[PDB]
RNA sequence: UUCGACGCGUCGAA
RNA sequence: UUCGACGCGUCGAA
């Protein structure tokens, strides 16, 4: 009797909802934890966060067998993890467009275009620090992360999330990141 | 190369979205018509585009391998489906809960709310013409379809997204029904 | 340490108003319950039903020590149960406006208000049903609570929620089953 | 006789929010002033009205009586007081999240997210005025307010407003701030 | 010293905008009260409560002095104050188009249609205890009102606020009205 | 030299639009009085001012030359002028979708859908005057544009734009009437 | 006969409003236009737009006699012409709060507050130019208006309507001007 | 048959919407990646797109028939395309103001406001990279550009639409340009 | 008052 | 936007 399967399938979402919501909030604080180690320069705990915001990735696969609702709410998670994924990678000299996670299209572009922000401030503080060198390679994986990133604006923007809007945003980044690398040249002698 | 996966699944999610949304417009343009069709007395040929419009949904069903999209792309015209199927199991006097379609819970239930004010202008055109016993039918299930539904307001609003206001709504429009019938009775 | 107080305080407010939300959720639901049975004739049931509610509204007293939150989301449920309460009141001829009951103002003048839909749906079935008195004593009630409620309008909007638009919405129904009244007169000749 | 009560209630509630209001707008005009005053060099008067401030916080604290209103009325006052405190604190080395007022958890929290866009105009003000120590201390408060405030992030955004939001400008103004240092040095 | 006489000015309209909202609050609950106590029989009483009202508006009167503001202000009491006088006017048999106030036409059109509706409760009332001879006298009113109103309906809305709206409004009443009233005479002949 | 072109091709489209603007201003004025007018039944003043709007509708014509603002800018007051026409049509007993001067397609669509609510006051106002034959045959035509401009939905909106909202306010207007129709019944007796 | 008087006024305000309409609109586009010619850098020309739109600030000030609608219209314009007066004031060397026209206090804060902006612009093309004595300046005067105008912030909106966005926008223009201003200390050397 | 002629204008204007959109979509996709070429030192690559671009606009020309939409759709590509000629030109020591193409006012004047920024980012790595010669040209070419478009500001901003914006951001990226090519003098001394 | 839509202006990411 | 807000001017909804 199809109120009864309406019913049903109403409390079984209102329960997932629920279960995957926490799952999802528990991982984006462990991605985040992990960004603030990086820029902390606690790499290892970083990892080991990370991991942890992994594991937790796998349970919220778990979810994918309610198409309605999942995929309008994983998104933020998954973007933080990416984000953070590259963010260490690119720190760690090690950075890839092969990160290999079961996660939307929308959040792996968006992860990589978050990135180039995170990437801003830790460049920018090295640049303070004195280090050159940290900040000119941070500069290359921004300057890769758009040029790559751009080539996917030929979609429909609905399709492709905020990217196009981001990637403007990262693109002033990087401007200012140039000119903040010359001025703390020439402010150092 | 995961950017070239990504590249290959969007051009897929492009491609999708641009059919599903056209075979979506037919399926809801035909199931609009079935509505004013029945509106003006043509139940049979009502029937037609009804018919179509369900093997419509048969060609939708396809879809669901696009889950990204899928869903959200489908509720407007799925409910409005519900709705004319709804419309017209009533009017001639076979109406039912029971209908074999699935068809995403939202869109069943907001499709039979949204069904009460076409049963409300279906009851009043037959109040002008004369024919009480129609009305009398059409506000019997009116009233059936609000005391059942209302049932599922206990549920959080997003997962079933419309649904308090528009039920309010068609309870008004019972009321406003019940007041119709009453005067025309004065005839 | 200031911040540990924080962290506390947000724990605990957000744990009560989850459980907070629950019970109000389900005095709700049996408020609503009580007033369908009335309409359908189960005045008993509906007793029960609002018995119910009321024990559940001690359990929802209960949160009264988080002054933040509580007032900002106890309102509907107190609404309907006294929306329930007086509705009841009305149709076994026992109509009062001393119920008393540990809600806001707000919802106690807003919950008298919202009874009169119930009572114009009630007393136009009965209208149908053929049974004037049933519906001339549904509309006195009516007249009742809209004279004895206006004497707030005096009071500024905010404190008193939506009365005024509320108790306007009311006036419209009591001229619309006044004019159901006399039309179902001459119709039943 | 109930109705009666409400009458009264009312009376009361209409009479407390107004004088608590007219309190509120007392206390925040002290607030503004002391924060500008530091702003200005005037950093004693600053904490004359600072004082003034925490006083009229003092008659603020009768009003709880009214739990039906209170809180909704005095989150903006109150927060603003926080700012002016840790602003204060802050530019006379001074500084901790240790202040004794609550003051409710988003008032606190927010408070201090708003004094980071107050640390930037005086960071930058010093820079121009060649203080480097000044801009270094600013930026490190800067840095410590929000490397702490980020952790109150993984509640759920009602319970603590717009904190999540807050503290992303106030990350922008951080790294306008080290931008803006790193030129200046270059002099 | 222009900032100095923005204090002044600003200072004196924050003033004189408590008072006037105060004063304005006041005449507009006596109103609502006199239009309250018509319907509930009491026509003595709704009489002194329509005339500490019009006492209230020589005291709104004095803020014309304030324009920006005063006009902003001044128009749901007036309309308020007006539709209290035409309806009192129209139960006790006197009703006039003549009502001499210093009120905005905006607020004298709009408390007429305002009227309309107080009317047509006040008819159905009537016409449900039987008294005929009320309810037709209400009706005639009713449709004066409309019919010398409908005019004004060229005006532009901003000049003449919610006239059309509330002339709708009257339009369906007063259609209702005419029903009711001879659904209720064809019930009184059993 | 290409910038020269653009600064003389922008200053004639900046003097253009404000006279485009002041000139649609006046006809959506005129087009508006003359409903206005219908309804406060003066019949005659109301024909002298569509004739006003129709003749300023050549001076707009005029403006096609600058199709990069004359199509952005004349739908408002085109949409009203189809509206005052359809309803002027209706009310004089020959109603037709043809009236012979276009204007857009969606401010045509859009026009009769607004005509819509406008026959419904003056079926209201029919049945008040006793009319019931002239209401019916105003139900009649509300419905048949209802019906007919329905079939335009199947297109995308921007396009066609402001329909479909407005032939749902049409809708609940024709039901509206419907409803006040069947409350009038109770004439039959007397 | 009173529904006569307000037929009568009723008339004379729907013309005046026109007319009201159509000088302050031209009042305001001379205003925007001698703004945007000071940063075109036709200082001249600038000079006579601001002229036309001081002259129209006289025919404006005719309406006054209207102030069921004088006041509720002329803010939007009068803020912009005080904006492009205390603009010309301060780039021209002789900035002051001494503006001697009014205009409303509401006005004549926002117009200030406005003007803030525009020497955003000016200071960063100065700095382009190379003239940092100028932009010192420029920021000296945005931070006492800034300073200045606060003090108003504690009557309430309305009265002052948009005074508080507009001077946080103001203050986000400030501390991007000096940010601005550091990043050109690069010379200094050469 | 006025409803049929509606039918067939709507059929043709949302055949020609699709069509339209496909195209403009092609050009603009085109333009964004010569001008990514450009950055990348792929200047011949670059040409070829900014060919197929503007054998596009040959297409996109076609729909000039149908006015309603042409104009509305039409923009943005075209501005971007203007942008990706001007900013390939000014690199490849050919800039002109010269660019003689079937585009609106609008899209001319803020394709070259566009290329502004464009040329700041080139600049910018030129500067790094230690090109100064190239980043004082592309300076120059910047400074030229909004000198030159800064006349047209007086505009209303509806005709010439977000000209005034790209502006603002042009004449803030001159100034940082020019300090940052100041600061990376100074620091190749050492 | 509340909401939405269009046009006219001014802001902001703005 | 494009997007978000404000105010004027129109028009509809409650
Ligand atoms: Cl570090
Ligand atoms: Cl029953
Ligand atoms: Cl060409
Ligand atoms: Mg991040
Ligand atoms: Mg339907
Ligand atoms: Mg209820
Ligand atoms: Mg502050
Ligand atoms: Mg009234
Ligand atoms: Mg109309
Ligand atoms: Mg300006
Ligand atoms: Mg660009």
């Amino acid at each position: 009797m199809r109120l009864e399967e309406c019913r049903k399938r109403l409390e079984e979402l209102e329960a997932a909802r629920e279960e995957l919501l926490k799952v999802l909030r528990e991982m984006r604080i462990h991605s985040t934890k992990s960004i603030a180690l990086i820029h902390a320069g606690k790499v290892e705990e970083a990892e080991q966060e990370l991991k942890k915001a992994i594991e937790l990735l796998e349970k919220v696969k778990a979810y994918r067998e309610y198409p309605e609702i999942y995929f309008y709410l994983c998104n933020d998670a998954m973007q933080e993890l990416v984000e953070a994924i590259a963010f260490k990678n690119a720190i760690s000299g090690e950075f890839t467009f092969e990160i290999d996670l079961e996660v939307t299209p929308a959040a792996f572009l968006n992860g990589f275009a978050a990135a180039v922000g995170e990437l801003r401030r830790y460049a920018l503080t090295k640049l303070i620090e004195g280090d050159f060198k940290s900040a000119e390679r941070m500069l290359e994986v921004m300057e890769k992360i758009y040029e790559r990133l751009m080539e996917f604006t030929t979609f429909p923007d609905k399709l492709v999330s905020g990217l196009r809007k981001k990637l403007d945003v990262a693109r002033g980044g990087i401007e200012r990141t140039k000119s903040d690398y010359i001025a703390a040249k020439v402010a150092r002698l």
